[PDB]
């Protein structure tokens, strides 16, 4: 037996998002590391460890994640949603990140090995004009990256073009008619600039009702994107099938799930082609493997979220199952600055256009315990979740 | 308890449709409005107020609107319908009425408040030739409208360039191919002269039959109306899926409704993406907050029918809906006239493509009743209702 | 307008459970009070509060109940669960309580006002005999319930009765076949002793499998409870499909439930027969609302959770919700002592097997803030969410 | 990397049943055992071993069993089925036992741990007397067992008193109506004698038509057996809906299945509560954890055929799946003899009613080289598969 | 009664592909030969023959096919699969082979006789250039071809232009983009160069991911093909609904079934418009006459799987089975050489774009034993199996 002697948690601001990490301690002398990234309300997740899991976990076996898992789950009787999901994924990762290191084998050589040499990656190009993304996409595709998510245009702020009521209520605006007309455009330009040279992705951010999700699947899918990603909010995606019954479109959605209610009739019904679960919200490790392979017999593909938002340990965690899951697609990657990197070092990063899964043993990536107390914890607002219409109404962010 | 001490029934007619009006008194001294309005048989809701309603309400306690309501409704054993609703729409009105008098706070407030500042407004554009329409959409415009229903040609009279039998049986002739071929050339004017200047509506008014309506909406979907209005009857709506599984276009419907059957597996399936019940139809304030959240499950929004066949109550009825509701999106357009405006004072209108909801106690709006008799009922046949093909059968009007 | 000026959130533990209880302050003058109890991890939800809801809060007019709603529970980006749930329904029933005050109204007649003149309460008799059982049925018959939900036998802790393996993993044991056999002899017993004397329920608590509940409920349904609730999980509902298509048995189902996906396939295939959502979990009385009229269209009826672990302020707006809604069948009801008494004064009790809801302005129950202070926030470990089947396996407590 | 550097196949009949052990040789000097026990062709597996998947293997990563596993699958382009999944099962469950002795843990703590202490088991009582049954039945209650798997006559053989047509075709005859009745009576029996003293399972074997198996499952459900298995042939599963729309028996099933074809509906649709295939005929480890997460999602648990044709390596392996899978329900026991003992030592047995996994590094059960060699590949008919009615037609066996 | 008195089993190598023929010998003198060829496992088929189907089948009766078959097919309890079902399609083959020879008839003369003269044949075009196609096409069209399967490029291999990691794993590398790209260029250049002047076939040899495929099928439908060949793998077959439900593309499917859970919602729910089965595969003619007749009454046509890795004898047997029923619609064909003419003597070859049956007693073609001799076994690593993607993965070949 391997029994827990501390659980700690670490909120740490490098750069521009509050990051959140767990440290599982051991009586063998293994620290294992997790992420718990919820960047939006990081000191609810640090009160559910530290006044919680902590003294819930310590004096456990360490060796059997998957009970304690299970137990974790169901620990509060209610369950399931962000604060709780993201604090066990911290442990869940930590306890995977330890039975790795003692067994002395990368993460993903645990989990019975690579299918893939290396996943393919993704990154990102936005700008208010054509020719910034043009600026943008040409030194990505002189790095060797083939996938690009590509935006025209920003939507919220102050409503400076926009006609709304007489004295708008605060919030963040966008008009969907003028980000569906930019974001049309903008594949036609790109498709006549670089024909078929590069894979298109577009995030919809569930921005759109549904007859405007329908009405743009079909306006843009004779542009092949390798993905448009979450056309609707988790609440509305049976309307996916009025979609999939008219449209070729290639659909990935799933970053906000929490409950798993809100995936299996999505999968079960075939209504994505990717699925986009941010690994921390769903619980860890433990349910990443098991959703990876429930995706698998459905034929549906896998692409975790992988924002700014998240440890560079959640990234690398996200690069042992990209590798080892047969039906992982590709891997999404916001490059690290500086700050970051001192404090989780040796963070991977795409190499012409992969991500080489870590050869060491555990997950690969460590917090550096000094460097992050230098990076306190700082409150910030998240204006752009106040997204409003122009009429005031809140829209789904 | 806030006794109820009196129900009268007004029908009035200031200008072109018999209106019809409910005022219920209380012991508090408190007066209620509501609207009641089946232009098309005035008398028989009269009839149906002050014979039955009145008899069975007085003495009762108006606080408790959902018990009156759910006594109402199966009262006559036998139930819903457009005679029936419209009476106990009147009564639930002006319930409502009276309650947010009492509670010091305008309807909406009452409700739950404000989920927008205020609620945008489509407005009508009807002519027999492109420039005549033309000239409507350029005056509107100009006004601050951004979305107008506009429909070229008149439908209906005598069957001057219609091939019918020898001696066509009496009645108002349409042919479809007429109403289909004109429609899809205004359609492509519009675009053709003002691009994606405006949202451009347009209603079917049940004219069609299901093939014809299948065909109608694949040659316009490509000019993405704002959304096509009652492009089948009521009874044949389960057609709609043959529509929503090879078509884009956005669907609204429901103006006709007065059977909760008729609308629930309308929702249920998504076959529209709008709902454009008359709220005296279904009866009243009380079963149209249910209905609206019943839609918001579903993701279907709301756009209440506002015709001039209903008074300027029921209108800032729906517009205290409107800016409460979620889900509710537009607002149609009824401009009131002197006659009109003299005898439901204070009655709002639109202020750049916007209803703004009153804010003083109650509903906001009442009836003069000495104005209001200056206006009695007035017998119309409603010809137009003889709606007749060249073969000389009824169709749905 | 009324500007909200503080948001405060306060844990009390006057008896046996950790309440939670929201307090916000307007410019107005009037306070607001709702409850927020999520009593397993109550630290998370005052973190909730006062770390996020609250900077965001202070400024905004809180007549807008429905807007506040829309952006709270979108505010984090992710969302729904029971940390964010709990506390946004803190804020939304004293964002009402506010509304019904400045109203002069109980809140249930801000809702339109009532549909029955009380609510039916169900109360629990819970002994490891028979004999025990009898003795609470026969007091709480004398007090005039006629609802009882019976239980024979206790399920937890240490597996003296039950084969084990070897060295048992610590957790809280108890064998579902022995659970089976008790209830089923119990049922039995009750119509031998008592005829239909009264109704009886039964809470299985999902400690079922799916083929343990559908054979129980072929087992039970003979003595027709009023209900069976809880038969199986909340990701486990597609199995009723098996039960509802070959017996007859009353089923209420989801206490647990904090995201919709739990629930709207569930009532949509009418699956149960009533729904127990904890109002505070699914957002407070703004969702509770709109799902009561969802249900409503449905046919299916409502049976709030009322456990002990929720405030009487909590209590009173269920109260208010049972009188009002239509579909309202019956509130669950557990004594309130002393100290709870004295920090929540004013709470109703069931009189002759009826609860009355509040005839003062607002709720009609608040917190006294001096006497909550005698009584701070107190670690429980709830041993019994670490429930075990005899192999040591984790079952859904 | 550790390449593959031997691969071997041993058939070894040290008792009844022809074994099959596929060995694993690495450059690392570490050596892995697993099971390809297909006993009715045992020639064909080892051809398949040593003809084909040797000169494809050799040279090759064991570390990367997900790839080596998806890409011997369809190495020989048509796929699936007994002779090749076996052979690759005996591969794959080598190289998880290479995997796990590098890591130095035992198998079921390199999938994740335990998620239970032990496995529950379930022992075999046949006898052609029910006095003979309640002889066998005494003693396994008298070592622990709490699940025994009862069976009333021997079915098959020489048609005694059985009405066949005059010069029958040769063959094993069986009566179905003879069996249902035995079997009926067999579990009234039982439960006469001993009540809910044990769990009653009864394996039908496919030995009914689909009316006859619905009949069966109406006469037997009032006994609440633990389980009904293979009551249907894998290719009449639709049949099942029959039986789950009016019937509480519970259900196992899917000895026989080699193709993922074959389960898939059958779990979606919740036709039976426990999946029973065989770890080696779906291809081994890899796909047996991706079946067991698959199942989990759609609340089916875990029954592995353990029959006495299987390696007590391949026993072994399914006590580590099942102590880690949390959805594993009970494992089927397998007395040892001294012959089977000596070729595979350390082999676990039951101990009061429990399989415990083995806690040493790798699966925890090799062959002796040289005991197997004392015990070589023996020809036998099987001639129960040669299963016939009394008209003389061939049965699903 | 006519008792087999032999079985054996020949591979033979005269060009390309090891070929199995199966030969069974009577008591009548009358000796039958089938083919059981499964090209990449021959050895395991021999062996199933040599030990298992002849000491089985030797001293039955072959007058009985049908009870053979049904014996045969459980005979191993385990069942379906390449190898089990190959084996038995040799002796099932040879059967009737017998049967017709002792009937003195033509094979299809037993079945019923013919119901078309002859059956339409399309061969194989396949070049790295438009011109190199060209030239094909314009041979075949000389000869009378009207239909010809047509492919530009060849995929796999060495990954020369193709971004992968920097180490590849060994494999045969191709990109789904660039196929798709080459093969919607190839349909382009066809139809301007011949337009309808030939049926243009394409085999898509599953490829590709399901989105892949849909927006493959809308890409191609104009170009309206005669079929598009296995679209999507065995195992994503649901898939085809989305394409169905939006494309006009006619489908082929099925060289790759060896169990009727494969086939038969596929057929159900008229997921393909031929069906391409390797009849030796799914066990030989008795299953193949089954299964022509369940697609008949569901209205889907047969295109038996013809490829060179098959006997003359099997050719010849697909040709009886093509001019009887009723639904098949055409047979692909590959010029034979001149070693396997010597060995298989008389083999049909098209004349004029069609196939025309055998006319002498029996299939009509046989094994020259002696000759069969020159050419044994000889093993082949078939590397297009190991197919990879440029990221490492295996793809399904
Ligand atoms: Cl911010
Ligand atoms: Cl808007
Ligand atoms: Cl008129
Ligand atoms: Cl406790
Ligand atoms: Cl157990
Ligand atoms: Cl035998
Ligand atoms: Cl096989
Ligand atoms: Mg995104
Ligand atoms: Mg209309
Ligand atoms: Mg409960
Ligand atoms: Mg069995
Ligand atoms: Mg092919
Ligand atoms: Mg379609």
């Amino acid at each position: 037996k391997n029994t827990i002697s501390n659980i700690e948690c670490v909120i740490t601001k490098p750069d521009r998002h509050n990051l959140i990490t767990v440290i599982v301690e051991t009586e063998s002398g293994v620290t294992g590391y997790g992420c718990a990234t919820f960047q939006q309300r990081p000191l609810a997740v640090k009160t559910m460890v530290d006044e919680y899991l902590k003294p819930l976990l310590i004096g456990k076996d360490a060796n059997n994640i998957e009970d304690l898992w299970q137990m974790m789950m169901v620990n509060a009787y209610w369950r399931n949603g962000p604060v709780i999901n993201n604090a066990i994924s911290g442990v869940d990762m930590a306890l995977w990140d330890i039975k790795a290191k003692i067994a002395n084998m990368p993460l993903h050589q645990l989990f019975g090995g690579k299918s893939r040499d290396a996943i393919q990656v993704y990154t990102h190009a936005t700008s208010d004009t054509m020719e910034g993304l043009y600026e943008q996409v040409d030194k990505y595709l002189e790095q060797g990256y083939q996938h690009i998510r590509c935006q025209l245009g920003f939507y919220g702020g102050v409503p400076e073009n926009i006609q709304t009521a007489q004295n708008p209520t605060q919030g963040s605006y966008y008009d969907q008619d003028q980000y569906i007309e930019n974001t049309v455009e903008m594949f036609k330009n790109l498709r006549e600039k670089y024909g078929k040279q590069f894979h298109i992705l577009h995030d919809v951010h569930e921005r759109l009702f549904p007859n405007q999700a329908i009405q743009f699947a079909k306006q843009i899918e004779q542009y092949n994107p390798f993905f448009i990603e979450d056309i609707l909010p988790p609440s509305q995606t049976e309307w996916l099938d009025n979609i999939r019954n008219q449209s070729s479109v290639s659909l990935a959605l799933g970053e906000l799930f929490n409950n798993p209610e809100e995936w299996k009739a999505l999968i079960i019904n075939r209504r994505v082609d990717f699925i986009r679960c941010h690994v921390s919200q769903i619980g860890g490790i433990t349910p990443a493997l098991k959703l990876g392979h429930f995706c698998e017999s459905f034929g549906v593909r896998i692409a975790w979220h992988c924002p700014p938002d998240m440890t560079p340990i959640g990234a690398a965690v996200n690069t042992h199952l990209n590798v080892h899951l047969h039906n992982a697609a590709i891997q999404e990657h916001v490059e690290y600055k500086a700050n970051t990197q001192r404090v989780f070092p040796n963070a991977a990063e795409p190499i012409n256009g992969y991500l080489y899964a870590s050869e060491i043993a555990g997950i690969g990536v460590e917090m550096d315990r000094e460097a992050a107390q230098d990076f306190p914890v700082e409150y910030r607002p998240h204006e752009w979740t106040q997204s409003r219409l122009p009429d005031g109404s809140i829209h789904t962010p």
